[PDB]
């Protein structure tokens, strides 16, 4: 039972990073695929 | 052995925060050091 608990407590921590990674994916889709953003150092190091 | 496992599981979680902290540093270097960004509330509370 203690072995199962430590695994659950790790899977729950693992799910948290993915939702933080999805915000960046949505932001890039919104800014570089539909709008041609002009912020330096953002998609591509040159002129998008 | 169980004492070592809990320490490894903590060091691995610790390394994950630094990767999220480095993106902000790279963004600030790319935006305020080379481009003079104009977003309010970003580097400095006034006019950069």
């Amino acid at each position: 039972l203690a072995a199962l608990n430590a695994f659950v407590s790790q899977v729950l921590n693992k799910y948290t990073e993915v939702r933080g990674s999805r915000r960046l994916a949505q932001q890039k889709i919104n800014e570089c695929v539909k709008s041609q953003s002009n912020r330096y150092g953002f998609c591509g190091n040159g002129t998008h």
